[PDB]
């Protein structure tokens, strides 16, 4: 079936203080669930991927329509984007980690 | 012998020399070839984008490149930006070169590999094969 999709976005510190308050970092953690139930997994500070294969182009529409609902969050951001992602790989991770060079 | 691009077959003595005539096939019709032999079924695309994503634990970074950190991530935009992959919106880099860029990937795990302290600090490091990426911004931002 269909491919999976990344979201991505970022913050005004700035303003995100304005329009949330201190502690501005439980913001963070808001946007979390929100972007969990539509299915878009955390993956590292404000980088969303939902790794279904169903109709996933549609959470990313719904995760949309939600953040425009959030105040705090359409005064704050930044930036925010949609990546479709064909195909991906941690081959990274252990890889980068573990493998060793004798020069 | 399958070929995924639509589709096509042969009936070549094997794998091996089945892959000459895929080849030179979709060649005059481009990309990244990979080969299921337990399904006997080649597959090409052509160019594509891929992203890179990583995330480092602050707690090490301090102690194995040092405070202030900042400038790690510098040094980590300047060897990923020279591999063509340009930062983007928060720790995500996009290489939208769209030929051989896989290989680029691969350059910079490598690269990214032979760094001590990149080494000890990653906590989750992956590429990304981007089709496509759309804006919200300014959506996301109308009444």
């Amino acid at each position: 079936e269909g491919s999976m999709y990344a979201l991505a976005f970022d913050l005004k510190i700035e303003i995100l203080k304005k329009e949330y308050g201190e502690p501005y970092n439980k913001a963070y953690d808001d946007l979390r669930q929100e972007l969990e139930l539509l299915g878009f997994e955390w993956t590292q500070g404000s980088v969303y991927v939902n790794y279904s294969k169903e109709n996933t182009l549609a959470q990313v529409y719904k995760a949309i329509n939600k953040l425009s609902q959030i105040e705090w969050f359409k005064k704050s951001v930044r930036d925010i984007r949609a990546f479709k992602v064909e195909d991906f790989s941690d081959f990274t991770e252990i890889v980068k980690s573990l493998e060793h060079h004798h020069h």
